[PDB]
């Protein structure tokens, strides 16, 4: 059976949700239970964490523009998604998506993480670039269980604090 | 690092390999030795193979119109691809491209298979509906692995020969 439905129009998808690709949901996944996770990711957004995804990670910016924060090579590096872009993320390359631009629209596509492979949520300090806090979790529901591992961080000042220089993390913005 | 390069304009790249997105070749994959295998196809061709997938198959028909001839529920059924379609297919729907329009260009998403997963082609008999011929096959390079395959069974009369029915395929094209 065609478990996922029939082809349809993308842009009149993405018009469609136009509501939900944009603050406090931001983005909105295309089809459920498939191997294929297939989301779809408006603005604005702004973070401070890095993913840290031990898959790859497709990107189609189809509207609008925007960044990647990266480490790479470690050092701080960004990559940018100019409207028109695609781009293959490696696996582990530590990334921040940051989505200045309402109206904006990325098609991102990854895989379900099988069952004991974890994927790792990390934040740095900006004034030594140290590794301040990482919490790895089994998403199976990332629309759900990252909201609570994200403001679990804000809230405590002991998993903000660097542990190298002492500077407490600002938590949800930089 | 970035194994897989910096993104980059993805229309822009379409027409610089528009050449390429016609016959003989057809196809282009857009990085190499990657988990996610990510191909643009062009037209025309017509083919008579049904391809069974393990793993999930992701399309987008950027440009021009393009179908899908299916298996499902044990019936013939055809999947239209039109302009701006996308779509997800699930693991082992037998399908068979079909792709009329020179200037096409359809983004395809496809997972490695692991060593142990085989991919199936098989062609079915227009008379009677009952499958003719299946070739399994350890897809590491499908642009060099397929066109033997393919050719093999256009060049015998007994793999195209029908077991229900008797009647031959006519191998190339229906
Ligand atoms: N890369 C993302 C993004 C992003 O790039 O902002 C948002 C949601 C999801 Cl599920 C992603 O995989
Ligand atoms: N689905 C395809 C097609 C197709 O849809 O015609 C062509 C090449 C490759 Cl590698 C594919 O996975
Ligand atoms: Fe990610
Ligand atoms: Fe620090
Ligand atoms: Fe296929
Ligand atoms: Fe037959």
């Amino acid at each position: 059976m065609l478990t996922y439905g029939a082809p349809f129009n993308f842009p009149r998808w993405i018009d469609e949700h136009a509501h939900l690709l944009k603050p406090p949901v931001g983005n909105r996944q295309v089809w459920q239970d498939s191997d294929f996770i297939v989301t779809v990711v408006g603005g604005p957004n702004h973070r401070t964490d890095y993913h840290d995804d031990p898959l790859e990670e497709f990107f189609y910016q189809l509207r609008g523009n925007a960044y990647l924060n990266l480490w790479v090579d470690g050092r701080r590096e960004r990559a940018d998604l100019k409207e028109g872009d695609i781009f293959l993320l490696p696996p582990h390359v530590r990334h921040s998506p940051q989505r200045p631009e309402a109206g904006s629209a990325c098609l991102v596509i990854e895989r379900q993480r099988p069952a004991g492979m974890l994927d790792g949520f990390e934040w740095y300090c900006d004034a030594c670039g140290h590794l301040v806090h990482r919490v790895e979790v089994q998403l199976k529901s990332p629309v759900t269980d990252l909201p609570p591992l994200f403001e679990s961080f804000y809230a405590s000042e002991d998993k903000r604090r660097c542990p190298h220089c002492g500077q407490v993390h600002p938590g949800r913005a930089a």
